[PDB]
């Protein structure tokens, strides 16, 4: 059960997703920071890279690249992925929704300057008119706990992870969102997503 | 007994892949386009799609929105996605570097598209194959990296016909799969396959 090794910069990006779902699972792991354009190409040209760029994940004899790639094996190993074909596919449509409204908010602040207040502007609009209201109906329509058969998985963890960063953007956003606020308590009240967010952590902060 | 039903456009655009993948797994479907923006009205307000875009698919039951969990469903039934989960992990790293080449050309509707080809993917792949030996990419069993790596095999023709010169065991699998009997049935003409845009 050695520990999984997480290459990347000292900064969110494209492996914050991981270190919140190893946490959440109560795996414990270690990390490998970059820090300059040499790092980077030792392991390049080291061939630790199929593809020549990070995440990169060591785990379990193997070396992993591809953000979806690195999460689907873990919530596997760790039972996170549902109990059968039909629940990896309710989950699978839900969290690729989330990839696609979280993949607009990380690449935000790289938009040409002058394109930046429209883009904001439509990124509300859809969280108000589209995405929320989605999960609010998923919710609603068994008024279970969770999102998926009534038990913990990575959708519930990748989609509270998303509603942090829409509080950062706009607080007043998920205002008429009751049941979503509340998935968002019960499941920071887990023991070890509590830990993962108390001070200390190696949760990582905004891309100033 | 009822048959798949796939609703998008009359265009390859991202139902494509899908198309592509149910021929190989030999799996008759049906096909109901998208022809006029009222058409696309109804589809949302009876409440078919999850978050208001297509494509979506009706199978066994449900109807599925966005493209990774269609072709995620449709590889794991008819046992096209690996033994186990290691097998797995391998077919995802190679289909998403995949699918991020291809995110570029189909958006482009260029000399970096050109470089990385021949640099960065072309070459990854062919050491890959290089690695076994072996006439798939994955535990020497047709598999869905098979199948979604030709498809861009033919799309990168499209391009430029000199990109793929220098790998030699890219253009054998090329070969290869497009003689298996049901992709050979789905390249011919009449089939669902669609052509590029004009």
């Amino acid at each position: 059960a050695e520990k999984p090794k997480l290459h990347y910069f000292n900064a969110r990006g494209r492996m914050e997703s991981t270190r919140w779902l190893l946490a959440a699972a109560g795996v414990e792991f270690e990390e490998k920071f970059i820090k300059s354009a040499e790092d980077l190409d030792k392991l390049r040209n080291d061939g630790y890279l199929m593809f020549q760029q990070v995440p990169m994940v060591e785990i379990d004899g193997m070396k992993l690249v591809q953000t979806r790639a690195i999460l689907n094996y873990i919530a596997s190993k760790y039972n996170l992925y549902g109990k059968d074909i039909k629940e990896r596919a309710l989950i699978d449509m839900y969290i690729e929704g989330i990839a696609d409204l979280g993949e607009m908010i990380l690449l935000l602040p790289v938009c040409p300057p002058e394109e930046k207040d429209a883009k904001l502007a439509l990124i509300k609009e859809k969280i108000k008119n589209r995405y929320f209201p989605a999960f609010e109906k998923v919710l609603k329509s068994h008024g279970q706990d969770y999102l998926v058969g009534n038990k913990l998985s990575r959708a519930d963890i990748h989609l509270v992870e998303l509603l942090y960063y829409v509080e950062e953007l706009d607080s007043s956003l998920i205002s008429s969102f009751p049941l979503l606020k509340a998935l968002k308590t019960r499941i920071s009240n887990l023991p070890t997503v509590k830990k993962f967010l108390q001070p200390g952590s190696p949760r990582k902060p905004p891309m100033d």
